[PDB]
């Protein structure tokens, strides 16, 4: 009896939580917690018990109004709930209090109160509340908290809680403490505490309306102040890209940003006090990829954006999960587009989205962004409720365009701040708007809620008419989304279509901004004094979470792809043409092996393709970012959803033989921009200034790495040569690639060796190399991660230590999917092992495992024996449990 919770279920408490005091007193073989929660009875009580979560506590004692309960007689607690009998329960506002004793030292799944090396640190959403204290731990129960922390002041000077520092004090014994308070209403899962012996720097903020004086700090461990630069610049960033966009100013006197080595994810928005894996918040140039920056750059806007979709509007309940993440997540990359200016900020989501995500809603996971029904609400917490959310709350500032967009998000704000709101209210506030553009008082959005509950991926097809005669051209657009387990029968959906004409004589647009609205199955758009038949450019920048099928021929996607203005749709034309190529290729090889073939032939890359991509790469007006993707083949698991019972050798091969094809080709052109890209992609003008920050340089270096990796791979001549210069470039990006690069050469070890002497003295640096190495193109990879497993990972229970270990090496298409089933099995263990100690880590680590009905026959039955195997470990975490019963349809 797992317990299932159902989203139509949802029920207001028949109790009321109004005031919260806490006293945490951190010892150093435990933590004593004494709270009094001020409550009441709701006028939704029927004379039930009072139930309270309350996870792993030890009880010295529970109060109500002062007089101690008796267990057994009064309460009965399982560990899990604390039920007092409703006999024993007032009828009006009363005060429960308890005491009991939690351990941090030993807190190693990451959830409730934790030590992080010397830190200790909470983290509560979703459900880890309730393993500091007893509570109604669910997001609609609303108090005010007054909070005091007290610890040896030798191991813990520094004392962080939400709300204001109302009073510091010594303590007998070397301790001291400081009191918190918070007067607004928050939900439990935005309550933090932090104690440790951490390092700041500081900036003021003022607002931009009010001219409030903001304080902003950023925290550390001691070691790694240096690194906080960047992150407050992204801070004040964050702050005022919301009140230019949105409006909204920051209404508290501070706002504390804290790392910490120790994280399940990576940050976490408590009010005041967010809270993020070092990895998220931590960098300089000297010891961080440059990855690092755009990650640190979209975790700080992404938390500061919850100020507002989250925290001051917070969620009604947990199957709301997507108002808040996703509703952040389209924030966040508003934020991040305007920031960075590059087009690779959109595109990248877009291959994110369609690569995991696409693959996430065709697996047995499926769900919709509001899913009908949980058992580990940390399972809720996916790529489908994040960045799908994200493409939902996209496509209403596209329907809306901007002004109106604007004018609907504040209707939102205004008519919910500081309450809490399902789904429904944000559709009700973007139908306003709605109404407004379409002058219309009738016009509704009740069918755009259908992206909210309906699974699955829609597919978006195309047939086209031009008649010259008429100058008239006719775009016929097909919807179908396939049947799944949660809905029989689907329904079409909303979608916005973002379209440009192409005339293909002379490359320029044919009509002005067009948004195609597809509400039906099927519908057909025409358009008149269309002088020349046209190319379509169709959904521009990604306008709908859709499976295009452009139904368009591979030369007018290679025109599309030197010509048109949108650079999703280049990128998508791009994408098309490569998923062509490899689907034919892919089939004539399979069915060589099947076939046992001694010859077969091989239909080559188109040549005209070919001298496309060379056009693009030559181009000095075209974007870095973009080159990289034009030279790279489609993600693995963007492939994986368009192939069947795919063979994983056969796809390897698939690739190879296209890489080469056009590496042959255009390998001199890859070498020779290789070698003119050097002085602005690795310019060291501003290498210890943390404040400067050049996405255009940075993807210069990512254009360098992708074409140096592919003249790696084809042995290009004396590129061992560049190889070893670039282990020499101060840019970890660049002496990690060489690393990596050197996979094909004897002197991968060398490599190996002089970057872990370089990696080893910073703790983050160390995670990106042991990726590096993960990741490693290497025949004798299965003997290098034991490797890495005896003189590096060893027993450590940093996740980000053990994901750093594992999840690159299982991308390598080659060796994570050997026939013998090695690969599964070695993440299978790492699973089970990991599951002892942080459930939410391994069942991360399970990623691998959500295309396994995807695969060959053999494949297929390799992993479901590993998940089977995992099934039956006596001491399987619930969260781990509920994940691969559903992801194996059981
Ligand atoms: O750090 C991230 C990265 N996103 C993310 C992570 C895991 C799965 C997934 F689909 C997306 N997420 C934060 C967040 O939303 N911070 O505001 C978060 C996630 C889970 C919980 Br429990 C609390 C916080
Ligand atoms: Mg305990
Ligand atoms: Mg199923
Ligand atoms: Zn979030």
């Amino acid at each position: 009896e797992p317990k299932i919770h159902y989203r139509k279920d949802y029920k207001p408490s028949g109790f009321i939580i109004n005031q919260v005091t806490l006293n945490i007193n951190i010892h150093d073989q435990e933590t004593i917690v004494r709270s009094v929660l001020d409550m009441d009875i709701s006028k939704h009580n029927v004379g039930e018990d009072l139930v309270f979560d309350g996870v792993g506590l030890k009880i010295n004692e529970i109060s109500i109004n002062n007089k101690k309960l008796v267990e057994g007689e009064e309460y009965t607690y399982d560990n899990e709930f604390l039920t007092i009998f409703s006999k024993f329960v007032p009828k009006s506002k009363f005060a429960f209090s308890s005491e009991v004793i939690i351990h941090p030292e030993t807190n190693y799944a990451l959830t409730g109160l934790y030590k992080s090396k010397n830190i200790i640190v909470s983290q509560c959403e979703a459900t880890g509340f309730r393993r500091i204290t007893f509570f109604i731990d669910r997001p609609d129960m609303m108090a005010k908290y007054d909070v005091t922390v007290t610890a040896d002041k030798e191991k813990y000077p520094v004392l962080l809680s939400n709300g204001d520092k109302v009073n510091e004090f010594e303590i007998p014994g070397g301790r001291h403490g400081a009191r918190f308070n918070d007067p607004p209403l928050k939900p439990c899962y935005l309550f933090a505490v932090v104690a440790g012996d951490l390092k700041h720097l500081s900036a003021t903020y003022i607002t931009k309306y009010t001219k409030k004086k903001v304080e902003l700090y950023v925290f550390s461990e001691e070691k790694y102040v240096s690194k906080l630069q960047w992150a407050l610049e992204c801070l004040k960033k964050s702050m005022a890209f919301d009140e230019d966009y949105f409006g909204l100013e920051y209404d508290l006197s501070r706002l504390n940003l804290v790392a910490v080595s120790d994280f399940n994810v990576g940050a976490m928005e408590n009010k005041g006090l967010n809270i993020f894996n070092a990895n998220s918040l931590l960098a300089s140039k000297k010891n961080s990829i440059d990855f690092s920056y755009a990650r640190i750059l979209t975790v700080v806007g992404h938390e500061y954006f919850h100020q507002y979709t989250g925290n001051r509007v917070t969620l009604r309940d947990w199957f709301q999960l997507t108002l808040k993440e996703g509703l952040t997540v389209h924030r966040e990359n508003l934020f991040s587009e305007e920031m960075t200016k590059t087009v690779t900020t959109r595109l990248s989501h877009v291959d994110l989205l369609r690569s995991v995500q696409f693959l996430e809603d065709s697996s047995p996971l499926s769900h919709p962004i509001r899913p009908e029904s949980y058992v580990s609400m940390e399972n809720f917490y996916t790529t489908t409720v994040y960045d799908k959310g994200s493409e939902v709350m996209r496509m209403y500032l596209t329907i809306l365009g901007e002004e109106y967009y604007k004018k609907g998000f504040d209707i939102y704000i205004k008519k919910n701040d500081g309450n809490t709101a399902t789904c429904e209210d944000f559709n009700y506030a973007m139908e306003q708007a709605y109404k407004m553009k379409k002058a219309d008082n009738s016009a509704n959005l009740n069918q755009y809620l259908l992206w909210f509950s309906q699974s699955g991926t829609p597919h978006v097809s195309f047939k086209y008419n031009y008649d010259a005669e008429k100058k008239q051209y006719s775009i016929h657009v097909n919807q179908y989304t396939k049947p799944d387990e949660n809905q029989k029968e689907k329904k079409p959906l909303f979608i916005p279509i973002s379209v440009g004409l192409i005339n293909p004589e002379n490359g320029k647009e044919m009509i002005s901004q067009t948004t195609l609205e597809l509400t039906k199955e099927s519908d057909t758009f025409v358009f008149n004094n269309i002088a020349v038949k046209p190319i379509p450019s169709l959904f521009r920048g990604f306008s709908a979470p859709v499976y295009i099928e452009d139904q368009l021929t591979d030369e007018e996607r290679i025109l599309l792809l030197k010509y048109d203005s949108d650079a999703f749709v280049r990128y998508n034309s791009c994408t098309n043409i490569y998923m062509k190529q490899i689907l034919m290729n892919y089939n004539e090889f399979l069915k060589a092996k099947n076939e046992k073939l001694e010859s077969f032939q091989l239909t080559p890359v188109n040549a005209q393709f070919i001298d496309a991509i060379k056009y693009l790469l030559e181009d000095p007006h075209a974007d870095a970012g973009f080159k990289s993707y034009i030279v790279s083949l489609p993600q693995d698991r963007y492939i994986i959803n368009f192939v069947s019972n795919l063979d994983t050798d056969v796809l390897a091969d698939t690739k190879e033989y296209i890489y080469k094809q056009i590496g042959d080709k255009l390998n001199d052109v890859y070498y020779k921009m290789f070698k003119s890209l050097e002085a602005k992609a690795d310019d060291l003008t501003y290498f210890n200034d943390e404040s400067h920050v050049d996405f255009d340089q940075m993807n210069m270096r990512t254009l360098r790495n992708t074409l140096l990796s592919l003249l790696s791979k084809a042995q290009y001549p004396n590129i061992l040569n560049e190889i070893i210069e670039h282990s020499k470039s101060p840019y970890p990006s660049n002496w990690l690639t060489s690393l990596s690069v050197s996979a094909y050469f004897d002197k991968y070890f060398e490599l190996y060796d002089k970057t872990y002497k370089l990696s080893k003295d910073d703790e983050l640096l160390l995670q990106e190399w042991l990726k590096t190495v993960s990741r490693s193109d290497r025949k004798d990879i299965y003997e290098i991660l034991k490797k890495l497993e005896n003189e590096v990972l060893k027993d450590s229970k940093n996740p980000n230590d053990i994901r750093a270990v594992y999840l690159p090496f299982t991308n390598n298409l080659r060796r994570f999917h050997d026939i013998s089933g090695k690969g599964y099995k070695l993440i299978a263990e790492v699973i089970t092992k990991t599951d002892k100690f942080n459930p939410m880590v391994a069942t991360q680590l399970c990623e691998p495992f959500k295309l396994w009905n995807k695969l060959d026959t053999k494949r297929q039955e390799l992993m479901l024996n590993e998940m089977n195997t995992m099934l039956q470990e006596p001491q399987i975490s619930n969260n781990l449990k509920e994940y691969l019963l559903r992801l194996t349809n059981k």
